């Protein structure tokens, strides 16, 4: 069990070595669509793209480009929408893409400021009765409700669609707390987020997949959707000790580059994993 594995990795300090491996086992695609010119302004960063193969396609004939990789993960039957934090400019697509894939959820794991820069654009209402329009992409967002605890925000929202007035509900979950040096020092507010997230059905097949991000899509998501997938893969299998957080990072990682940035992060996700089983006991 990952249990002796943890104590070892942590007795001998090995972790940065441990993500050294991962960082050369990970898996290289081309990202040709992401490196073209006329796509430079849809990136957050020049050195985060999602793989050609698995990339979101907007249904928009004229650039189908935005920053986001869908994760299938078979065995668990989950799949993901890991995308950067939106731009100014695409907070439009961001929506379009949540419309496209029939998305119940939005999970976010970032403050808009953290160490005084601005990590992501403001790309949900303030207040109830101050609508957002996105005339680029004819979509109206509305807050419905909003409810605010210590940890997390969840808000309740609705997108309309203003070309066939169609509208749908979707839950924005926003982890408030991720420090903005590091990792939280004890997971457990950080599973009772995931498993909130779980409860309101966000995560289930009978919808498109969640949409998670924070600055990059990389870091924090890596760690939300490795340790949703390691937990769920730990009820399906007859023995559980066959689970190993390494494979299923690595697998993750054909579908996204980078996952997980730092041994803080690979260890957290041991630690939550970990502690995650013990709760169902
Ligand atoms: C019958 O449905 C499932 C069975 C197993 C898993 C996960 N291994 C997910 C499912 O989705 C509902």
């Amino acid at each position: 069990e990952m249990e002796k594995e943890f104590e070892q990795i942590d007795k001998s300090g090995s972790w940065a070595a441990i993500y050294q491996d991962i960082r050369h086992e990970a898996s290289d695609f081309p990202s040709r669509v992401a490196k073209l010119p006329k796509n430079k302004n849809r990136n957050r960063y020049r050195d985060v793209s999602p793989f050609d193969h698995s990339r979101i396609k907007l249904h928009q004939e004229d650039n189908d480009y935005i920053n986001a990789s869908l994760i299938k993960m078979e065995e668990a039957q989950r799949s993901y929408i890991l995308t950067q934090g939106p731009l100014p400019n695409t907070v439009g697509h961001f929506w379009e893409m949540v419309w496209e894939q029939k998305s119940r959820g939005v999970v976010m794991l970032n403050r808009v400021m953290e160490k005084g820069s601005l990590k992501c654009a403001q790309y949900w209402p303030q207040k109830e009765e101050k609508e957002m329009i996105f005339e680029d992409t004819n979509l109206k967002l509305t807050l419905i409700s909003e409810d605010i605890k210590s940890y997390y925000t969840v808000r309740q929202l609705e997108l309309e669609n203003l070309t066939t007035q169609e509208t749908r509900e979707i839950l924005h979950f926003h982890y408030t707390t991720w420090p903005d040096f590091g990792v939280p020092e004890s997971p457990a507010s950080f599973l009772n987020f995931l498993f909130k997230v779980r409860e309101s059905g966000s995560l289930s097949p009978e919808h498109g997949p969640v949409v998670v991000h924070c600055s990059a899509g990389i870091g924090r998501s890596g760690t939300f959707c490795l340790a949703d997938t390691c937990l769920l893969l730990m009820d399906k299998r007859k023995d559980p000790s066959s689970v190993d957080i390494k494979k299923v990072l690595l697998e993750m990682r054909k579908f996204r580059m980078g996952l997980i940035q730092t041994a803080d992060q690979l260890r957290f996700s041991y630690l939550a994993v970990i502690e995650g089983a013990k709760f169902i006991m």
